[PDB]
């Protein structure tokens, strides 16, 4: 069918298989697949999942044309997700109109006074991550410690509810993909009432009568409560998923490190003398920290792949491209790239260094993305993580242990998770 | 699912059942099923074809604004047909940008003076016509007789072939409509293989090395042979089908009125003495030849429904309609509205007269459509017609028979069909 398409462009990429079209070459991961045929290819190239042709862009200028310049008249939509049901309303789910809507209507959750009476409170969960860190079992399985308390701070932020989660929590939080090789069948679920059902309306129950009462406060410009719940089941995800995942991965790269963990915990005690706690201005000035944070997120993107869908005809820095392909950027197979990092596979904080900053095209890595569909929680990421890596670390000691998986190695399916989880033994001062 | 919609906007309409929406109302046709809507709901309703809303206008500003005002910008397509295969690039399917060029690059095909080195060629046609129709077994189908002429013009005003269909011709041009309840399988059958074939590839060797030859001239500006064939089905099905269906309709109602068909056939003997050939300026002069093909596409219009799908949420006249909602024009149930026509269901070619055509709005009859989207075929159709019409008069007296369904009754289905074909005793003078 369209798998003519790269063909008759004269765009190369790898031959498609009949329905299955590319999909086969995935069996290491589409980061591989990415590095591969961005090593076989060039700059851009084209490929099949399924019968869906996608379009694979390393350029900068033209990512940023992509991301930027033509975000809201052609590549305003990502890959269309589903079945979901009511939660095709979700802001990161939602397109064009709707999705324009749902931006501008949470954008203030994030601004820059509205993270700074976050501290206050995002503070005192970081002392109940250092006592339940504090136990003295003389390795650590870093997600559970690093998820409790990631759900704490955005169950938090967004609603009004602590958790101790020393004891059990009530967030539930795949392999399910063919729809990849054959999507068609999503308005087949979409009508066989295929979706949450907990937290369909444990959230829904929030009345209160601040994420929550900045939208029940609901012209064109609505919220009705399956909204609200759709809104808060992202912010929840988000803030523990993404939140937990880094900060594991950020200390497993501190432990095989010394080195990078003492001089960050050097960093951690001048800025904040005697152990003084976090404040939003405290964080802000750790440069070294900012340097840690951001390496690993060049060697773990939690995207790996970003992708727009393309509305319309497009011709960009001299290439048409046709209504409803995907263009992708491989973020991971950019990240990777030996000719914008050297030794690219190495753990090196120096890269975004005060002089380094500038080697750095802010078109290769994106690990928030960017343009208007970029990350809306990015610097509540970044603002959280960074005030748990710094009490974390103002008091423990994070090393190696038999349990641990070195060198770790990343799961070759579609997730930003390790194989085996982060086990470090954790030590004292 | 969305059958909640037209609840929540304050729009009235009959209750929907489960899945199947509406569409069990349509049990005399859909026709009576928009006439009783308006009769009950007034200006606007909605209803569901299945899970798809419909809203159904009949007011002319806002009818305006839809077919007109806000063609490109929001109603740009009418509701997805399919599967259909390749034939999705056929201009009467394709949607915004790719049918925004098909309109582009056929639009000259029907010009003011493309038309009017066709009347020589047509004319040709108009004897083979009066030759098979002088045969004198002392009825007639009159579809037959109309459909031979009819595929012998189209066949050769877009490409060169002649066909005295006395013998057999080769055009081999339903009651199939899950999809309307059930349409979200249409994705399965576009990669189950489903559509033409003996006219997909016959069409198809036209090389001729005039519609084929102003496209084999095939920048953005292309055309592929299948797009070729795709537009050439398109011309051929309605320049056989709609002229040869009202050409019948026009014959019935003239034989059920002599008074209609005698005074016709003056004009014809005055404006064309001697019987003189039908040239391109005698056609457009006959008022009252005019005035029997207005008032025959009142009562038997080729749409019945014109329909406009929602790209993006909008505000006309003062009334908000989301994005994918179908919009529909009940063009079968305006036309009979005793609101704008006293007795409406009377045959009464007076009503296009000089001094009655004012009080007609050119958006409740809309036989041909109107806007961008409006029949790229109208000229050329309203000229074939009528210069069928004229030849076949100036010898021809047509009659009642015991074979004729009178009244006539059109399928209560969803098409411009008689129940009964249309069997007229022809009589010679
Ligand atoms: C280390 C932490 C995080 C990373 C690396 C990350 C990464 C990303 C990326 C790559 C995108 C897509 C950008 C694009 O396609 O151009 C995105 C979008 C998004 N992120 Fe995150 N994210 C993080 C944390 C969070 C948090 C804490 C929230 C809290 C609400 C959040 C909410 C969202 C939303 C709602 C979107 C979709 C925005 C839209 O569709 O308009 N993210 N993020
Ligand atoms: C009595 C004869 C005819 C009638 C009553 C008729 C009626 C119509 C109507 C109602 C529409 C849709 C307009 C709208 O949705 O606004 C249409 C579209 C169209 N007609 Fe006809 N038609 C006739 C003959 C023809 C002929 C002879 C051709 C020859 C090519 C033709 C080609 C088309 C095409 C291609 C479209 C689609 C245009 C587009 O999608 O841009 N029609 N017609
Ligand atoms: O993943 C698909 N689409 C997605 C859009 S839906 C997806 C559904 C989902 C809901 C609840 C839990 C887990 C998944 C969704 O809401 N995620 C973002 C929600 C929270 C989050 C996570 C990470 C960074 N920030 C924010 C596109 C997308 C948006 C934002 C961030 C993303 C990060 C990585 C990958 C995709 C991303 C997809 C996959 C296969 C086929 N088609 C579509
Ligand atoms: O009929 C559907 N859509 C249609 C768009 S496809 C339809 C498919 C088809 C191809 C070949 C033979 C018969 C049908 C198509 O090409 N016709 C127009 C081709 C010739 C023609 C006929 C009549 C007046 N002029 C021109 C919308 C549409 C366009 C133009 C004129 C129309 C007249 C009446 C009704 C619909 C019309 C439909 C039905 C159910 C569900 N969804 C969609």
């Amino acid at each position: 069918h369209s798998h003519g398409l790269f063909k008759k462009l004269g765009i190369p990429g790898p031959t498609p298989l009949p329905f299955l079209g590319n999909i086969l070459s995935y069996h290491k991961g589409f980061c591989m697949f990415d590095m591969e045929c961005h090593k076989k290819y060039g700059k851009v190239w084209g490929f099949y999942d399924g019968q869906q042709p996608v379009l694979a862009i390393t350029d900068p200028d033209m990512i940023k044309t992509v991301l930027v310049k033509e975000c809201y008249s052609v590549f305003t939509n990502r890959r269309p997700f589903g079945p979901v049901g009511f939660m095709k309303s979700a802001i990161s789910i939602a397109e064009d109109e709707e999705w324009k809507r749902l931006r501008s209507l949470l954008s203030p959750t994030f601004t820059s006074g509205k993270l700074k009476e976050m501290v206050p409170i995002i503070a005192q969960y970081g002392d109940v991550l250092v006592r339940n860190l504090r136990r003295e079992a003389e390795p650590v399985t870093l997600k559970d410690v690093f998820g409790a308390y990631s759900m704490d701070v955005i169950t938090s932020t967004s609603f009004g509810v602590n958790i101790d989660s020393l004891n059990n929590p009530q967030d539930p939080f795949p392999f399910f993909l063919s729809i990849t090789v054959f999507p068609f069948l999503i308005p087949i679920l979409e009508v066989l009432n295929i979706c949450t059902n907990f937290l369909r309306k444990s959230v829904k129950r929030m009345k209160e009568s601040d994420f929550l009462q900045l939208m029940i406060d609901s012209s064109h410009k609505a919220l009705s409560d399956l909204e609200l719940v759709a809104q808060s089941i992202i912010f929840i995800f988000a803030g523990y998923e993404t939140t937990s995942s880094v900060l594991s991965f950020i200390m497993y790269e501190l432990a095989t490190h010394p080195d990078v963990q003492q001089k960050l915990q050097e960093e951690i005690d001048a800025v904040l003398p005697n152990k003084a706690p976090p404040t939003y201005d405290t964080v802000l000035q750790m440069e070294y920290l900012d340097m840690v944070v951001n390496e690993t997120l060049r060697l773990f993107p939690i995207a790996m792949r970003l992708e727009r869908v393309c509305k319309k005809d497009v011709e960009i820095n001299g290439m048409f491209i046709p209504k409803g392909v995907v263009v992708m950027i491989p973020s991971y197979a950019l990240h990777r790239d030996p000719k914008y990092w050297t030794e690219p596979e190495k753990f090196l904080p120096e890269r975004f260094s005060k002089k380094n900053k500038d080697n750095i095209d802010p078109y290769i890595y994106t690990p928030f993305g960017s343009g208007p569909r970029n990350c809306i929680g990015m610097r509540f990421a970044l603002m959280n993580m960074k005030l748990a890596l710094i009490r974390v670390l103002q008091n423990f000691s994070f090393k190696p242990c038999k349990e641990t998986q070195i060198p770790l190695k990343l799961s070759l399916g579609g997730l930003l998770q390790p194989e085996k989880p982060v086990v470090l033994k954790v030590e004292s001062r």
